[PDB]
């Protein structure tokens, strides 16, 4: 019944993850939405099919809707090349889409109160800002041989060069050289101030300027100045804050507060303390991420955690399972919202809100899949996968009348 | 002077409150209980500006010659203390000085008292990261470039055969960095861990992200199975230890859900910033150990690896009353005396240390401990003063004789 007046594009992805994003749009999505899809496999066997054009292709068209959602995928190794007859070992889909839209991916807890914290200090949501573009996600690495000389050089486009010696390897070893650019830091700077401020959440960088004093330094410098001349104001208004922290300074104090800010992080450190969070606040699969590009009109809301293999040979088999779908539903509608916002359509909008409500409610009332019921105690009843998701229907209907 | 110690221990002095704690346990804890020929290194800023740095190579130096260093904490200048002490220019971190002449691996492992809580109840074991030494961030080479233009990376063989790589063709203003490592390093890391593994009868754990750097993260993926199927799989199997590679993202999830008990080998960088968070798990950065050991495995600098406490350090200055943990300075101290002894075969000198170490532990344990501990017990538990605390140390270590 509710009219979407644009496309969202849609990354299908792979095993267990997949089905249930299957469910998810036959149940959730069909039934209560009338919405144009443009449609991309992502799964393995398609890019692999495709030699992974249609990874580009699903990046391009996001930037062309404004709006994409996304399905769990592999990251080959040596074994999946095996398992798929692969022609090789495909790095991530989500390197390339990341490369191509560039932005920040918010990651936050999907807090479900009966869900026990593994840090019970964390009573409030602690939001990662992850840059997504550069560093070590697109680095030049490789081995040297023996003893020499190693090198970095930048040639100016008018001939302007700068060129340091770097090591005079005494023997053999590795050696890496990674970038990052002006214009995508000062729009990671823009959109975690954006975000803090409409949170109404301060927000922390951090990084290591001490020792990569130019590299680190640039992040450090390009924040200060966009809070000073965009965001001081508001943000004082406010009564929040900018603070720059090192890197090691940071995570103890994460750690040790209760939470309540947005923490912008380079790419790596995104990365993986994105993970202690998820983690800490009880599952990986209580975690939205939604990579929001520089402009502020295109946005990659993706479900982010495996593709739970053990389960897909279950139903591969047959057998009965119960996998948690919550980060897949929510990577629906925190697309939906931003589809929403893009059309000005308040139904819509409001639709994302309740079907988010109705998941931690369901999960809050005792209706949970195997997983959370695990973490909760030996005890705790769990649905199977489309049980879950029948409660999570039903209690929509319920919601949405 | 009474227990004779027949080599010397080489001594790097610190700065601010760091170094008055140190100059009490100098007086009061060490110099009545040993005969002790100290070797001196005043890290201290001041003298690091007048010497242009070079008193930290001569420390690093010497502590290769003797096979001992304990150091105190030091500043690592920025602009702040650039102007504070009228410094000559921002001199670089003294630590990373140090580390990339000793190598090896920097062990770190929480000094548990058991009436401080943690901010992870699961954590009921020990978790030892085992920091490798050498490289990467910490000795790389980054700048901005200043515009469009093309960014390469180069190794020419001293042979003269030569590998180069594009890097990046700029769109515009960026930065861009260069690290390596030493095949020769990676092997003892690897094997400074295993060792340590087996040594403390726990499972062996190294993180890396070798999926997205094949040939930088491969390398250390690599040498470890390698060194650890000759080397060490036998052994391991014998005692009922395995060891296992896991992705960064994967190994920090986990390490929060475990219970502890595994020693961690991460990359330099990784085992900076989870070493904090893995001591504020338990409890404080000032029960932390921290202990360089040399890949010959003859070479120990012990450090206090925390800051240098600059806001207590003003109110001694302006002489109001401080509280100020010295117990990471005390087993800077106890565990160089350790490796002192087991070069020396000196019994009464490794008793000494074991004694100190288990009296700052049965001190906190009493109820006798400083303010940043006593409020992680409870916003009312008392705390002693800084010398409160020292004075009933050495109570409970003439006792402990």
């Amino acid at each position: 019944k509710i009219k979407v007046a644009n496309p969202v594009v849609e990354l299908d992805g792979d095993e267990m993850t997949r089905i249930i994003w299957q469910f998810i749009k036959d149940k959730l999505i069909h039934p209560y939405l009338d919405l144009d899809l443009e449609y991309y496999d992502l799964g393995v066997e398609n890019r692999d099919a495709t030699d992974d054009q249609v990874t580009i292709d699903a990046a391009n068209a996001i930037k062309k809707h404004g709006v994409g959602v996304k399905c769990a995928t592999i990251t080959p190794d040596e074994g999946r090349v095996e398992e798929f007859k692969l022609k090789k070992m495909w790095k991530s889909p989500n390197g390339t889409i990341r490369n191509i839209l560039g932005g920040v991916i918010f990651r936050e807890p999907i807090i479900c109160k009966n869900v026990p914290r593994l840090v019970p200090g964390w009573t409030k949501p602690i939001i990662v800002g992850r840059h997504a573009f550069g560093d070590q996600y697109r680095a030049t690495d490789f081995k040297f041989p023996g003893k020499g000389k190693l090198s970095i050089k930048f040639v100016g486009e008018d001939g302007q060069t700068i060129e340091h010696d770097v090591y005079d390897a005494p023997g053999a070893g590795v050696a890496l050289a990674m970038y990052n650019l002006d214009e995508s830091i000062t729009e990671f700077a823009r959109a975690s101030f954006n975000y803090g401020l409409q949170r109404k959440v301060p927000v922390y960088l951090s990084t290591k300027n001490t020792i990569l004093k130019a590299y680190d330094g640039r992040f450090k410098d390009i924040f200060q100045k966009v809070f000073d001349e965009e965001f001081a104001a508001q943000f004082k208004a406010e009564k929040l804050w900018y603070e720059h922290r090192l890197i090691d300074d940071m995570v103890a104090s994460a750690l040790k507060w209760s939470g309540g800010y947005v923490w912008a992080c380079k790419n790596y450190d995104g990365d993986v303390q994105s993970d202690i969070v998820a983690q800490g606040f009880g599952s990986l699969g209580l975690m939205t991420s939604v990579l929001m590009t520089p402009d502020g009109k295109t946005v990659e809301a993706e479900a982010a955690h495996g593709t739970v293999t053990r389960h897909y040979r279950q139903h591969q088999k047959g057998e009965e399972t119960s996998t948690n779908s919550i980060a897949s539903i929510f990577a629906w509608t925190r697309g939906l919202a931003h589809r929403a916002k893009l059309d000005g359509n308040a139904e819509l909008a409001k639709f994302s809100e309740t079907l988010e409500r109705v998941c931690v409610d369901t999960v809050e009332s005792g209706f949970m899949t195997k997983d959370l019921a695990l973490l909760i105690g030996p005890d705790q009843p769990w649905l199977s996968t489309t049980g879950f998701l029948d409660k999570i229907d039903e209690n929509l209907r319920k919601a949405m009348a």
